[PDB]
């Protein structure tokens, strides 16, 4: 029972208090063994739905809209995603210079060491979008390859709804219907899973705050302000701005996106949030044609929030090492950060690799409050996707 | 052609004779290379059907019955399963004290050594019931996670058969129908696979008897009598008793369950028997709502037969080591044996670990006649499931 | 736009020229990093369709035809496959004695060494046809186990279309329809993928020719002529012959099979070609009952082209080692090469790796330092030899289907 958009807010506020307090008294362990499992059951239940929903929804949606309309949606959302992600870095740099995170600090070296995994060739990453076995792609995670096949099937069904034959048209009928059955059924499930969300949300930040809340002091606090005040501006100064521009109401969009935003914040999984991010798209009544393609692709490609975190970390490390960056170095961040634990790749691009003993001991502090910084980031990550879909949907 | 509940019995009796004799003359190898493959083809053909049947049947069954009725079935069958499994251990201990398996024996030490795999945390095992990717769960074995998703889908379909919409209700219609198609088709297959059963049943015990039949002498025979006479009592003294109590006829239940019992006995796979265990449930006309949930869950959770084997082995090892067990130690078995090659976990609970050189050399003999003991166990394992379903079904 | 059976031929002829030339100037690297990815995208897009098509098509096809008719098709196509594969070896031996590949050569020893993976027991390979988890079989490759379950399901649907019940018959209706939906949809996709074929075909042989074209000189050329002239005879002297015999027109069959043949040639994947091999079967209007069973089984079992390659290599190695083979040794090849083309895989080159099993049968194992250094040269021009082989491999399947289809 009870209005559930409040139960979540109650759980979230009450969770932060029960969190920060328990952990400060040394119950960092206690929370992990007792409370966290309830927060995990929530995450599990959401991940459960991702594969059926993304696939099933997209076959229907791609079979619903024109193969021309879809491409135009595609090119629009990508142009949108890159520009928002670029804007988010330059806004993070502005925060990292507005604040001075780790400016005066001279930290303890040689404690921790790192070796980043070197990223796979671009050619191989693009070819891998085309899956060599659909049932394989579905079986093990793999959002992007699934997206591809779902559209290739979506378009295939539509061309069968036209055949000069009756029995051909009658089979493509039932298949596209059955797939929709699943898509309908899956959305229905999230409505029930969101019922357990209060308990999950409470439990989930109860853990984040107990484990890493206490570590948010000193220079490791100034970075947190830098990230959050920056993330706030990505919402007000970039989304609210582009929503007004495109004839949408910012306030009633935030009203409708409330669930996807808090799941994304609590869960830290842009991907694990997808069923909720997607339901909220259907809630505000965006075309299944558009949102079933833009949101799963954006769950992977559009990370405005994270792109900001990468900007404000590249400045934390630079300040702690004790050498500032110029116009030619700062712009080298923005490009690499768009093109990109993968912060390890935008750190070599400026000239301070992660293997470097003192760089590595500085990054060790940052990774120490990561789950705190990553809540805010994942929310703005996900919000950025809904904003893009809403804009592309307005222009069809 | 020919009445097939006889061809199986012929194959089973003729198999034991051709088995015990061939192996006693040294053809333990010959049977393995020539006969066994035919027995394997049977097991393969049954495992083949497990995944489609369990999933497809359960979506239909859970979409058929009330979400309230199902939970009441759930709580009833679990309460039944634990109590039957508890009863089976205390009956195995009674047999292990009635007989004296390995009492006087002092066996050869240092021959064989063991190291048991330490079981995964409980928290992680319960969370793992909720699958993170259904298509994944289906792809690789995994009965329990599938069970969960099948019901979550089953309940979802039913809530779509109610929607104020026509096209929504029409898609959930076709999906639930198609899934039923599979479920219907799969049951039909087992009817043909049971046609090959005679050849398989013959071949299968021909191997068990040739390989391990000769080893059933001495103290390793007294344990076999202790297990089988004990298992006999679990059927007559526990199942026949609870069937009469609940207004079912014991004799015509054994008549209907005949196929699932002999498959389970010959095949040693409680899970591999499932398509037959399930068909026999539909044969006696139990609701697809009930049996499609109770039987696959019971295929994993309810092992009365094995729980007895664990009781009478914990006493074989104790007698061979030469120290008896008290009331506080015997009750420590019953609890751990309910809560549990996993015999290695109920052996540490009494205080005689499996790593211990002389414990390990004693367990080596027991594992030497395992396939003999395991035939009877798996039968009672599977029987116990049908009995539970029949009882819960009577009380709806 | 544009007639696409030409765009492929243009790409194929223009590819060989842009290939052989770029590689001879040292751009073997340049082609691999720039051109090949385009040829890969084609291969990827075809493999993509294999699993849905083979399964979906076969459930429909097996639910369409009589369980008696299917068995008779089964026994006919297998009898055909073995006899064609046997004929292909004895034709390869004839070419390996007609030509003398590596007769006078005495090659550099101790350069390269090999150790072949020992093949799994027959019992275990036959039992493995029956899959223990269908969804598992579908998930990871596995053509043969899928074939089995698709038929077992196909037959099951048909027995449900008969039930005294209405709601039972109505569900088996929708399921068999939905599966057909996929099967229909999947064939429709290959029609679009074949649109990208020109670019792929061009890119694909551009690579084969740049990488291995230059190595086709000397004794390594005489073997290539021996293979290709042999493969040509398998088509004219064996397929054209058996097609006429069975009241089919050879020329208009080659016309209809054109796409599957060039995909198979360019792609080197008998399995990867399957969606095209299958579409071409529906194009010439063979019963979905027959081709949906014969072609995927034949994609793995019937490798006439490869069986010839195994015959003409067993003679290249024998001549290079410097000891000829007798009647009792040559017939020991034909039997083992059939029994190893029955088990050879349907993927780029990995058939020319089971040649290691038909080399021990004559008495010259692959571990032997000078045998291994001779096989090293052969594997050096494998992608050239394997193009032709895979084409004749795939063609042989269509020929068999057409023959069995004529006799229903
Ligand atoms: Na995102
Ligand atoms: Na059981
Ligand atoms: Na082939
Ligand atoms: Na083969």
């Amino acid at each position: 029972e009870y209005p559930v958009l409040q139960k979540i807010l109650i759980g979230l506020i009450l969770g932060a208090i029960v969190g920060l307090i328990l952990g400060h008294y040394g119950y960092a362990d206690a929370v992990k063994t007792y409370v966290k499992p309830f927060g995990d059951l929530f995450v599990r239940l959401l991940k459960m739905l991702v594969m059926p929903i993304v696939f099933a929804s997209l076959v229907v949606g791609a079979a619903s809209i024109s193969p021309a309309r879809l491409g135009r949606v595609g090119v629009k959302i990508v142009v949108y995603y890159l520009l928002t992600s670029a804007f988010a870095v330059t806004l993070g740099i502005i925060m990292a210079r507005l604040f001075n995170p780790g400016a005066g600090i001279h930290l303890a070296v040689g404690g921790q060491q790192f070796q980043p995994k070197q990223a796979p060739p671009l050619v191989k990453i693009l070819l891998d979008i085309v899956p060599t076995n659909p049932f394989g792609a579905l079986a093990n995670g793999q959002v992007l390859p699934t997206i591809f096949f779902a559209i290739i099937l979506g378009i295939a069904i539509t061309y069968l709804m036209n055949s000069e034959n009756e029995k051909v048209r009658k089979s493509a009928e039932t298949l596209l219907d059955a797939i929709n059955g699943l898509a309908e059924a899956m959305y229905k499930i999230v409505n029930g899973v969101m019922q357990y969300a209060p308990i999950g949300v409470f439990a989930l930040i109860a853990y984040v705050m107990a484990e890493q809340g206490v570590k948010v002091v000193g220079e490791l606090a100034k970075v947190t302000a830098a990230v959050y005040v920056g993330l706030t501006l990505q919402i007000l100064l970039v989304y609210f701005v582009l929503l007004k521009i495109y004839g949408i109401d910012p306030i009633s969009f935030i009203k409708k996106a409330k669930d996807a935003m808090l799941t994304a914040f609590v869960t830290r999984s842009s991907s694990g949030t997808l069923p909720v991010t997607m339901r909220v798209a259907k809630e505000m009544g965006i075309s299944e044609g558009i949102y079933s393609f833009t949101l799963p692709l954006g769950a992977t490609i559009n990370m405005d929030g994270t792109a900001l975190y990468q900007g404000v970390c590249t400045f934390f490390i630079a300040n702690a090492l004790g050498s500032h960056l110029t116009v030619g170095q700062q712009l080298t961040i923005v490009l690499t950060a768009v093109l990109a634990i993968m912060l390890a790749m935008v750190l070599e691009s400026v000239g301070l690799p992660l293997t470097d003993p003192n760089v590595a001991a500085a990054y060790a502090m940052i990774l120490g409050i990561d789950a705190i910084l990553d809540m805010g980031c994942t929310m703005v990550n996900v919000t950025g996707d809904l904003t893009g879909t809403a804009i592309v949907a307005k222009t069809e």
